[PDB]
């Protein structure tokens, strides 16, 4: 069991735990977690966040051969559960382990990072503007089953949507304009 070996106290998540394109799991819709959470589900969220911090540490990332990341979703670890971790640097602009996250409202205005996007499960560069909602209101539960409702914009908004896409089986390039990858449509805000 992926969640079983990953949640072992001694286990450190690394690139070898992250599945890549082709693996059906990344295109499957993740199952919601029930409350109360099991100890493994709590530990998993903590392991995921630990990985993000390790991936953002020069020495640590080097040692473990880690790709820098600002977010991670359980499906990427071959665990089909609606659990995601986000860690956006400013200490941190956003630090959160989210259970059953859901977008409950979104702006009509769209947004896209001017540099495009990349994915830990994608070993290649896919240029283009990843079209997302500029702003989103997200509901999620923390490890204690406490509900949170937050509003995100700018970079944080993009990052959370990218991870939520993973628990719904969507990849970043699925939102890039096939015709013109760098086309600027009315209402699209380019971030940079
Ligand atoms: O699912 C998780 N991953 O694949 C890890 C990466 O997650 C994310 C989430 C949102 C954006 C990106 C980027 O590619 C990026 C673009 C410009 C500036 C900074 C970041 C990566
Ligand atoms: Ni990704």
């Amino acid at each position: 069991s992926a969640i079983e070996r990953i949640s072992k106290a001694a286990h450190l998540i690394d690139m070898c735990d992250i599945i890549r394109e082709g693996n059906p799991s990344l295109r499957t819709v993740a199952e919601e977690v029930t409350f109360p959470l099991s100890d493994q589900e709590i530990i998993l969220g903590e392991k995921m966040m630990q990985f993000l911090k390790h991936s953002q540490d020069p020495v640590m990332a080097e040692k473990m051969g880690l790709r820098g990341g600002v977010g991670l979703a359980a499906p990427q670890l071959d665990i089909s559960k609606r659990i995601i971790a986000v860690l956006v640097p400013n200490a941190y602009d956003l630090e959160a382990i989210m259970y059953n996250p859901k977008i409950v409202s979104h702006s009509v205005q769209d947004a896209a990072l001017g540099e495009g996007e990349g994915c830990l499960s994608v070993d290649r560069n896919v240029p283009g503007y990843v079209v997302r909602h500029a702003r989103v209101t997200v509901d999620y539960f923390d490890k204690d089953g406490e509900k949170h409702r937050i509003k995100l914009k700018g970079y944080n908004s993009i990052v959370v949507q990218h991870e939520i896409d993973h628990i719904n089986g969507i990849m970043f390039y699925d939102r890039i304009n096939e015709k013109d990858p760098f086309a600027v449509k009315d209402g699209l805000l380019i971030l940079e």
